[PDB]
């Protein structure tokens, strides 16, 4: 009685499953449609990746289905702003058909391939296109949560056009000053039918959250779950502030010299000279206020040490915990456990080491750590390969399968500098040689 | 260069402090004073008492004042809500000095206690006393941030005063129809002069949140802070819908039977029967539907099974990690280990095993648990001693020094239940004999 077994790959206990002689599968909570409300200019499509790149990361599939994308495959060039003209029957049934068709690749996602949240970025301005994408939402048992960003600003309008909308593809064969003009005639194509959400009258029981103001002031209405909440959390952290992301290894440690993995030992003569490297280098980027963060490790800490500046402490910045295989080289792994090193060459992300940890529990770990590297300004981060690769992948968008194989090597800092699109990355090799950890597939 | 030594109690790497001649101390972010507004039985009690509760748990030095329990102390005894007139010039004066008094013990707490955050418990409606508890966090160096519950529902209002305001200490010498009739009245003198918040235009630079109809809408302004956006997504998270909470080991596991520390050893014949007898308790309590959440070591998983419902695996949950005293009996750590023992023995709460955790490290671990825990109704958590004396501190408001010897022994469920002041707790002995793994200091 209650007879379990131990899955190989991510150390699971699971009942010992006696499949019958006729073995039956039963294949496969409700799915979400994050509706993207406002006039364009808004910063939609920002919230979109930003949001898609951060629920990917920790485990939610999310995808984002962008109407203007869907309109650029059925209408080969752009032409200008008389397109969205709402006297312009023809191409207002196109934007229609390219909104549906964006649903039918919404129910797809959803119901066919194991997505979890469908953000749909369109303006969605009208009642009538929400109370569509509501209906389709209903009959498909779908969950639907609206973020709607107002902005009256025209500074803020003006910059984001020059920014990122002049930049798109519609404005190829157009100079600057044409595609702002044309921009501008195209957002007030859009303000007659535009009805903003009202929480306390008509959108009552709407699940919403109004952006006010690049995120001075919100507006938040019947979260019915987890997800919605923790959406909500999220947005109240990021920032829209200029800033710069600083990302490294401790310096070359006395286990990397012997190639040992895991541990708790001191830099080496060279780890030291990193060290001295990256206060040069720090003080070189002349950055007003740096916050340094390390993991509880000394190797870390002793590389902090060098900046002489004030460090945090995280637990949640340690390295990866091998279980047992901690403080073992990757040949000694391999000859005295040959199944457990096949297994993770094999399944690198999902593989749990024996009484340690996978990169699916890193992740898990290290969402505080994003969290408040998001509410952050300049800050310079001190840690381990593996947790570099993660916070990595959430900077870079990279996927589980990818993130156990990004290069981090020894002695260089990654520069990450938010640009309109994500991260703009620049890599600083600090001129000390070093062993190195790096393992392809 | 760049010497560290390792702190004996908690594991933490420390620059050697080599302190010169005559050693100099440096003794001792921002103090924050949360603001509670609204008219009476709103649940703004409520809201300080649990945001209380769970800001201390996660480690942030909180306390709440509350202006009535000034008043109590200095009136001694409560006649009618006459004292509450407007036109009272007398009892306006001692209302106004009692505020004043809690003010200065506000003052004494963050600025000489090392307390972070403190509750002003108050009605706070007139824009008059806001403007002064902003003139007294200002001129302090404290940050301010305000908490409003805006509600109109007259059954929620009654309710609330049924609930909790009729059992008051005021209410004593009155039966409930009396005091409901004193009550409304008192109400009534606080209506006139009630200015809410405004963050579009006059409180338009106030960091504040204000909960609309029991939490059904948020209006958040200007959030600051990490800590401000933790309360924000804490009220999101939080509901006051009828539930239970029954919170259990693992049946007795063969690491049990021999005194041995961790490890991940399956139940024993004696745990086997707790899992039986678990299933019959959960079955006689007729619950609706029931989340049941689990560790993902092997014992929890087991008494699970026992159940027949579907449960999830929380890695979260496991047991506190002893580092190198896993598998091992607390006879073989004294023998072993005698320094480390002893230091555990002095500070169980912030002590942390060599490559292990701490009391402190299970409570960052446990938060996402504590959050979902709030976010869900009918929950049955099998873990481990450890882990349960954590969220029960949580739960029971124990402080860090009393968690680590709260008593959880083997196959006992606590049946907690939320009442308006806490949580009314039910310990049900399941009728099946184990070994007692309770160590008292
Ligand atoms: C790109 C880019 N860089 O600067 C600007 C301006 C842009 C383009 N843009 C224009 C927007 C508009 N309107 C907009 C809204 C956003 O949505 C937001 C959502 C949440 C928050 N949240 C915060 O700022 C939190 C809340 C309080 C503390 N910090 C801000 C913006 C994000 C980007 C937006
Ligand atoms: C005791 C007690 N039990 O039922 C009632 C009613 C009471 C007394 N009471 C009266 C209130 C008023 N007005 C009130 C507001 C509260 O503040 C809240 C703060 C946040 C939330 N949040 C939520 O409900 C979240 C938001 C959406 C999902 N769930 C609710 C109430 C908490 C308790 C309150
Ligand atoms: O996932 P991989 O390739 O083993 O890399 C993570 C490893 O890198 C190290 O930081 C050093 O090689 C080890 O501590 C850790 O096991
Ligand atoms: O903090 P204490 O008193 O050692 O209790 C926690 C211990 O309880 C156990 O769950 C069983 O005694 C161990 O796994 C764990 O080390």
């Amino acid at each position: 009685p209650l007879e379990l077994t131990q899955s190989r790959v991510q150390k699971i206990w699971v009942p010992v499953d006696h499949r019958p002689s006729l073995p039956r599968s039963c294949g496969p909570n409700s799915p979400t449609v994050i509706v993207m409300v406002g006039l364009p200019a808004r910063g939609k499509t920002y919230i979109s990746k930003k949001l898609t790149r951060y629920l990917n990361w920790i485990g939610v599939p999310t995808k984002v289905f962008n109407v203007g994308e869907y309109r650029r495959e059925a209408v080969k060039q752009y032409s200008s702003y008389n397109f969205f003209r709402p006297d312009n029957e023809e191409a207002m049934k196109v934007r229609k058909q390219c909104a549906l068709a964006a649903l039918r690749d919404v129910k797809s996602y959803l119901a066919k391939e194991g997505g979890q949240i469908a953000v749909f970025d369109a303006t969605n301005t009208t009642r009538e296109r929400r109370h569509m994408i509501l209906h389709f939402a209903k009959e498909n048992d779908f969950k639907a949560f609206f973020i709607e960003s107002v902005c009256d600003d025209p500074t803020v309008v003006a910059s984001n056009i020059m920014e990122v909308k002049i930049s798109s593809p519609d404005y190829k064969d157009c100079n600057s000053a044409e595609a702002m003009d044309d921009f501008m005639k195209r957002i007030s194509c859009y303000e007659a039918s535009y009805q903003p959400l009202d929480p306390d009258k008509c959108d009552r029981d709407l699940s919403l959250i109004k952006v006010i103001d690049v995120g001075r002031r919100f507006l938040v209405n019947r979260v019915q779950d987890h997800i919605q909440s923790r959406i909500v959390y999220y947005l109240m952290n990021i920032h829209v502030q200029p800033r710069t992301i600083y990302l490294c290894r401790h310096g070359e440690n006395e286990h990397n010299l012997q190639g040992r993995i895991g541990g708790d030992s001191g830099l080496s003569s060279r780890g030291k000279k990193f060290a001295s490297a990256l206060s040069k280098f720090v003080e070189e980027q002349n950055l007003k206020d740096l916050r340094v963060w390390t993991s509880q490790l000394k190797s870390t800490i002793q590389t902090a040490e060098a900046l002489r500046l004030p460090y945090e402490q995280w637990k949640a910045l340690n390295e990866i915990d091998a279980g047992v295989c901690e403080e073992l080289t990757y040949e000694e792994i391999r000859d005295t456990y040959p199944e457990e090193y096949a297994l993770r060459e094999q399944d690198k992300y999902y593989y749990r080491y024996p009484t340690g940890e996978s990169y699916q529990d890193l992740v898990q770990r290290l969402e505080p750590v994003i969290m408040e590297l998001e509410r952050q300004e300049n800050v310079l981060v001190i840690c381990h390969q593996a947790v570099l690769r993660c916070l990595l992948a959430y900077f870079l968008d990279k996927s589980a399968e990818e993130m156990p194989y990004l290069k981090c090597p020894l002695h260089t800092v990654l520069k990450l500098t938010p640009v309109a699109y994500g991260c703009r990355v620049e890599s600083i090799y600090l001129n000390v040689e070093s062993v190195c950890t790096h393992r392809e597939r």
